[PDB]
């Protein structure tokens, strides 16, 4: 599923990721973009073997099982093709583990090198929220 920015805003914060550990529901849209382009379905190659899956990029090397990333956890007990459904339940319930864990959204690389330090509030502006 593609979706639209307005659309990904009212899932998370429907799904309680509007100031989740501190972070206003603009950090989760603007990582979501960079991360996927608002694309469940995304899948991107990792330099280190891992895979990072669906609308939060989350990394096969902690966070879900691939099968395929050599001394991996699974830290979210799930597959990770499970990541990439329409529906971003799981991605959300695996995205507040990350971010619970002591870094913060500095977890995602698109959100330290784009999103952080700057205007996050403009992601979710003109939505019905
Ligand atoms: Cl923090
Ligand atoms: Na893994
Ligand atoms: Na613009």
């Amino acid at each position: 599923k593609v979706f639209g920015r307005c659309e990904l805003a009212a899932a998370m914060k429907r799904h309680g990721l509007d100031n989740y550990r501190g972070y206003s529901l603009g950090n989760w849209v603007c990582a979501a973009k960079f991360e996927s382009n608002f694309n469940t379905q995304a899948t991107n190659r990792n330099t280190d073997g891992s895979t990072d899956y669906g609308i939060l990029q989350i990394n096969s090397r902690w966070w879900c099982n691939d099968g395929r990333t050599p001394g991996s956890r699974n830290l979210c007990n799930i597959p990770c093709s499970a990541l990439l459904s329409s529906d971003i339940t799981a991605s959300v319930n695996c995205a507040k583990k990350i971010v619970s864990d002591g870094n913060g959204m500095n977890a995602w690389v698109a959100w330290r090198n784009r999103c952080k330090g700057t205007d996050v509030q403009a992601w979710i502006r003109g939505c019905r929220l």
